């Protein structure tokens, strides 16, 4: 088998001439030449079978992406693995080769307002499809947004996704870790399990702010620091918004803080389009029930040049419940991954 940086990368003979790109959750990402379709592709190596949790993340993503079809979601073109469960040690997922990801792009490139508008439109258009499937992405961030050479955008990594469950979202204070820290909504640290669509809208708001300035808007240094950064910009929550937090530990933590003033968005982003800042404000709303929803965001005046609901499709077959991966030992999960990937054999 071909080898990349000392590690097996067993994709051949269809896929040749490999180059290292970067890193997925359970393995590396390479580009490769597809000798059948005569185009270069991206390939992610996954090695999950020694851990139940890794198998869960692998299976959820495969189940979701084998159903989803959308221009702003990077799909699965092929899946490579050994012909038998006994021999299967790794799984490789083959996807379109993009040019860069938004994390890397934002390290060195300033975006024009037209680019921010188009990128944000495409994020929300993809998100509308995801949420219409009753699914939450739950880890939206710049490195999960891929761009091709003409700046078409696709959303990557559904390994952390869940079926939405708003009626079971409440929990206690300082217990939840959903998403990546800088993109985590304030209620995750207060009283939410991350099972409502508003969790993703917050992340998109953080991404929009980051496109406006090339710096993360809420760069918490560690888990507990994150809420300091959010409140330092949004200011103290209103009485109404506190009254929506019935949990006493969370509400009393907020009541114990000194008053903090809101920082005006146009002072943080003096170059920004005023319509972009109005939408930013609605996405980064503290109260998740007041936070804008994906279809409202698409209709916002900032996006008027692109908005077209008839060209913003929804999912045919929403997911009705989570596949119930808890407590399934990794052995049954391996067998389920083997089964879900059979369509790509031989
Ligand atoms: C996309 C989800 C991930 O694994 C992220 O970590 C991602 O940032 C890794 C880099 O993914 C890239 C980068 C590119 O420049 C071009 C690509 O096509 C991809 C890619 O398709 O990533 C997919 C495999 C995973």
């Amino acid at each position: 088998p071909e080898m990349v940086r000392g590690q097996v990368f067993d994709v051949g003979p269809r896929y040749t001439n490999l180059s290292y790109i970067g890193e997925g959750a359970y393995g590396m990402v390479c580009s490769a030449y597809d000798n059948l379709n005569k185009v270069r592709v991206a390939i992610k190596k996954i090695s999950p079978f020694e851990h139940q949790t890794y198998c869960q993340r692998t299976l959820r993503e495969i189940k979701i992406l084998l159903r989803f079809r959308h221009e702003n979601i990077i799909g699965i073109n092929d899946i490579i693995r050994a012909p038998t469960i006994e021999q299967m040690k790794d799984v490789y997922i083959v996807q379109d080769l993009m040019e860069t990801d938004l994390y890397k792009l934002l390290k060195t490139q300033h975006l024009s307002n037209d680019h921010i508008c188009y990128f944000l439109y495409q994020i929300l258009r993809g998100l509308k499809y995801i949420h219409s499937a009753n699914v939450l992405h739950r880890d939206l961030k710049p490195s999960n947004l891929l761009l091709n050479t003409t700046c078409d955008l696709k959303i990557c990594d559904f390994g952390l996704a869940r079926v939405a469950d708003p009626d079971h979202d409440h929990t206690g204070f300082l217990t939840e870790y959903v998403a990546t820290r800088w993109y985590r909504a304030p209620e995750i640290m207060l009283n939410s399990k991350g099972y409502t669509k508003s969790i993703d809208i917050w992340s998109v708001g953080c991404i929009l702010a980051e496109m406006l300035s090339n710096r993360p808007i809420f760069p918490g240094k560690h888990y507990l620091d994150q809420l300091n950064h959010i409140l330092g910009i949004l200011g103290s929550p209103s009485q109404e918004d506190l009254n929506c937090i019935i949990n006493l530990k969370a509400r009393n933590y907020l009541l114990s803080l000194p008053h903090k003033n809101k920082v005006p968005w146009n002072r943080l982003f003096p170059n920004a389009d005023s319509k972009a800042l109005d939408l930013l404000d609605k996405m980064l709303t503290f109260n998740p029930h007041k936070r804008i929803e994906v279809e409202q965001a698409l209709a916002h005046p900032y996006l008027e040049q692109y908005y077209d609901p008839s060209d913003e499709p929804i999912a045919e077959a929403p997911f009705k419940f989570d596949m119930e991966l808890d407590d399934l030992p990794k052995e049954k999960l391996k067998e389920l991954i083997f089964e879900e990937t059979a369509r790509f054999q031989p």
